[PDB]
């Protein structure tokens, strides 16, 4: 077949996949863009069509079986190699482009690329002085002046390894990375199972950072890494997640966790790691979540959030396993319900959890409504 991998086998291993790989970052399962629009691979667009069947029936279409969402690496890379091959297509036709493309080697050109897939044609073409430097080989000069771009201040540890790239002609940058990630990854990793960080690693790397591992940043962390499961940090969590933050060391991870904290001010971005905490937390052999779990979730991530919390507890510790439905649904009632519970609409089809509390927090509400100021 015209894709197969093979056909490439006379290439060096490092190419523009893997650069991407490290620059972009690599999903084998459909997920929503920036945008909201379903994507796979190295930043593959599959459809603008809000139905994930729709997603998956292109996705079905450009890589040749049934694949209900899930691709492997080998064939992210044969969509990307498609992809690449349309962007050269347009480089070619680029007044711009094409004189500079020509005359550049080929790990140079997968720099020009990459620059492609970030910024378009018409910004790559933008940067008409550090484009004739490049055509000229003057490398240093090209790469003092690609620094100074608005470019450089974006994606800085990205532009870095692109500049480095067009400085040297080598892959230097991307061989450093992949060292600078695996070294930091042996830190953590557990010494009888090296697919994934244990506890004891989980622990070092919160006394990396400074975290009380008490701390809700600890969570907040593991939401943005996308960790499957408590207790465990897989490699690939590791990996695709200090290569989507941007990170290549706890330095610089420690100066994003503010960041991933000023996210959740957005109610979107809450409710989206409020129900992450759920399956994160959840035993991965169980439907559902063991009351006690979820209790001692509950509190780390709605205290402070929903004015009931304490009642809550004191509900649940006087009951005899939590749904996904049920958890959901908590987050909802939190954000609607009056100071004294008075607009709760028994015919909403809440839980009969939370039935059940309304009910219970009778007594207390009514002391309180009893009580002075
Ligand atoms: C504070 C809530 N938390 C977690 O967030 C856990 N994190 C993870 O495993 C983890 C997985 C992948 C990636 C990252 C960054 C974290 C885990 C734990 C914390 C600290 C620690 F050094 C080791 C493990 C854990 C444990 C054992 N308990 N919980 C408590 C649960 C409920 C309330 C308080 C804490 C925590």
């Amino acid at each position: 077949h015209s894709q197969d991998l093979e056909n490439l086998y006379f290439q060096g291993s490092m190419n523009i996949f893997e650069m991407l790989r490290i620059d972009e970052g690599l999903r084998l399962k459909i997920y929503k863009d920036t945008e909201g629009y379903y994507t796979i691979g190295i930043g593959h667009l599959l459809t603008k069509s809000p139905s994930l069947n729709a997603a998956k029936s292109e996705l079905d279409k450009a890589i040749g079986r049934n694949t209900n969402g899930v691709i492997t690496k080998d064939e992210a890379e044969k969509l990307f190699n498609q992809d690449v091959d349309a962007a050269v297509r347009g480089i070619l036709r680029n007044a711009k482009l094409k004189p500079v493309y020509d005359s550049l080697d080929a790990v140079r050109r997968a720099a020009l690329i990459n620059m492609v897939f970030q910024m378009g044609e018409t910004g790559v073409a933008g940067f008409t002085n550090s484009l004739r430097m490049l055509q000229q080989k003057r490398w240093d000069e090209a790469a003092v002046n690609l620094a100074k771009s608005r470019w450089y201040n974006q994606t800085p540890n990205r532009t870095k390894r692109v500049i480095t790239t067009f400085r040297t002609g080598t892959w230097d940058a991307y061989k450093n990375l992949r060292k600078k990630l695996e070294q930091l990854y042996n830190r953590y990793k557990d010494p009888q199972d090296e697919n994934k960080i244990g506890i004891d690693g989980i622990q070092q790397f919160c006394d990396d950072l400074a975290l009380d591992p008490a701390s809700i940043s600890v969570l907040i962390i593991a939401w943005k890494f996308r960790a499957a499961t408590q207790c465990e940090f897989s490699k690939q969590e590791f990996m695709d997640g200090m290569t989507e933050l941007g990170c290549d060391s706890i330095e610089k991870l420690k100066a994003q966790i503010p960041k991933m904290e000023q996210e959740l001010k957005e109610p979107g971005r809450f409710k989206d790691f409020y129900q992450f905490t759920f399956n994160f937390a959840k035993n991965p052999g169980q439907k559902g979540l063991d009351l006690e779990m979820a209790i001692a979730y509950w509190n780390l991530v709605l205290n402070g959030r929903f004015k009931f919390l304490d009642l809550w507890n004191k509900f649940l510790l006087e009951h005899h396993s939590i749904p996904k439905d049920t958890w959901n649904l908590l987050l909802d009632f939190s954000t609607m319900i009056a100071d004294d519970m008075s607009n709760y609409d028994e015919e909403g089809a809440w839980p009969v959890l939370i039935d059940d509390f309304v009910e219970f927090a009778r007594p207390q509400i009514a002391g309180t409504k009893s009580t002075t100021v």
